């Protein structure tokens, strides 16, 4: 089953979050950041990470947290090493860079890769709607290939891999395609529970809705907050293969690492999403986690959590040079 402090965890959630979604499409921003559980960057190492918090461009307040093991005009490093960019979860709508459950996952990601974390603080929905995230991980893509301090190896090149769980794990697709269409290389994406969607449902959203936190009814509410107010989930900013999609054959896409929790409602649509991808040509890994929710990767207690973290260490040193 799900364990109990998962369940806990993500039912507190769940509930906190019924409160702010308003029914009109607007929602409860202020209370939402009053109940957000965060914590302060610190230079000072907890566990042996620091991380530093900076705005890396002011015409929209864009700020990142950087983590590191425990500065970016230091000359790149002899030895490769991976920099993560980090899009957090929340659908579009909640969390933040300095958000516990992400501080906390960026943290094992830095001592998992001993590499660099970077986790991108973008302007959310419905205030700020597409394609407002995508230009912040844009921006922050190039930020981080500009900072010395973010290169090494011999061609002394910052080795990107862009991440995200949920509404990040899209972000960081649309991010890594803008990439392949102007020839900026990315190692590799890590998507965990990548939110995509479409007008009809699939078979596993009618099955799971309801049954393991997320409800049809809160995705809809989602994609209808941040996607353009004339638009459908047939957007491609939604459905990237879809009726408006676009097909990736030939442009230098990244390598994949698509982590799917079995008990997410959108399963099918991220394995589709997977299939597609393979069938343009492009290197795709799936990790298919059967007995996992939505949020497994947040808590250190189920195998699903364990496997994965391997898997992910294992992407990174394979796709590193
Ligand atoms: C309304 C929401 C938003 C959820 C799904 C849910 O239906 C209930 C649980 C939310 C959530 C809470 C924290 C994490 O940011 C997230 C990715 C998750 O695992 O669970 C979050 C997740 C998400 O953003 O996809």
């Amino acid at each position: 089953v799900v364990p109990l402090h998962t369940w806990v965890l993500i039912s507190n959630f769940k509930l906190s979050y019924n409160i702010l979604r308003r029914a009109d499409g607007t929602f409860e921003r202020d209370l939402g950041e009053y109940l957000d559980r965060r914590v302060p960057a610190n230079a000072r190492p907890l566990e042996g990470v620091s991380s530093f918090d900076h705005i890396i461009d002011q015409s929209v307040g864009l700020e990142v947290r950087i983590y590191r093991a425990a500065f970016l005009t230091d000359a790149p490093a002899a030895e490769p090493f991976p920099v993560i960019i980090f899009f957090h979860g929340g659908s579009f709508v909640h969390s933040s860079a300095s958000s516990t459950i992400y501080d906390s996952l960026c943290r094992r990601f830095v001592k998992l890769s001993k590499g660099v974390v970077v986790s991108v603080n973008y302007r959310r929905a419905p205030e700020h709607r597409y394609p407002c995230a995508y230009d912040d991980g844009w921006t922050a893509l190039k930020w981080v290939m500009s900072q010395p301090f973010m290169r090494s190896g011999g061609d002394a090149q910052a080795r990107v891999f862009l991440s995200g769980d949920s509404s990040g794990g899209n972000i960081a697709h649309h991010v890594a395609v803008r990439a392949a269409d102007e020839g900026v290389k990315v190692c590799g994406n890590i998507l965990l529970n990548a939110m995509f969607g479409g007008t009809e449902r699939t078979e596993s959203e009618r099955r799971l809705d309801g049954k393991y936190f997320v409800t049809l009814q809160d995705r809809d509410w989602y994609w209808k907050a941040y996607l353009p107010e004339d638009a459908d989930r047939d957007h491609p900013a939604c459905n990237p293969f879809g009726p408006n999609g676009r097909r990736l054959g030939g442009l230098p896409f990244a390598k994949s690492l698509i982590i799917v929790s079995g008990l997410d409602l959108t399963c099918d649509r991220q394995l589709a999403y997977a299939d597609a991808l393979r069938e343009d040509g492009h290197h795709v890994k799936v990790v298919q986690c059967e007995n996992a929710t939505v949020g497994f990767y947040l808590l250190p207690n189920t195998v699903h959590y364990h496997e994965v973290m391997e898997e992910i260490s294992d992407f990174l040193n394979a796709n590193l040079y």
